[PDB]
C-alpha cells in the first residue's frame, strides 16, 4: 500500500518543501532519500500525496500554479535516478 509508504516516508516532507520550492543534509538529498526508501510501484502514486500535501502548507493556490506543482514532482524521481524517472500524474 503506497498509502502506508508514503505516511511511513514522512509523507515525503522534503521533497513536499522541493516541490514548494520550485513552483513559485540538503533538502533535495532528503527528499531523494525519503523518496528512495518508498518502493518504486508507490513513488509516482506517494509524490501525488506529497503535491496535495504541499498545498496545505501555502495560501490557497490556483489551478495553474497547482499543475505546475504536478510537473516540479514529475521531474523528482529521475533528478534522485529513481524509477520509474518520471510521473504522468493522469
Amino acid at each position: 500500500r503506497c498509502r502506508h509508504q508514503f505516511q511511513t516516508q514522512q509523507r515525503l516532507r522534503a521533497c513536499q518543501r522541493v516541490i514548494r520550492r520550485w513552483s513559485q543534509p540538503p533538502t533535495l538529498q532528503r527528499c531523494c532519500r525519503q523518496l528512495r526508501n518508498v518502493s518504486p510501484f508507490c513513488r509516482c502514486p506517494s509524490l501525488r500525496q506529497a503535491v496535495q500535501s504541499a498545498q496545505q502548507q501555502q495560501g490557497q493556490v490556483g489551478p495553474q500554479q497547482v499543475g505546475h506543482m504536478y510537473r516540479v514532482a514529475s521531474r523528482i524521481p529521475a533528478i534522485c535516478n529513481l524509477q520509474p524517472m518520471r510521473c504522468p500524474f493522469r
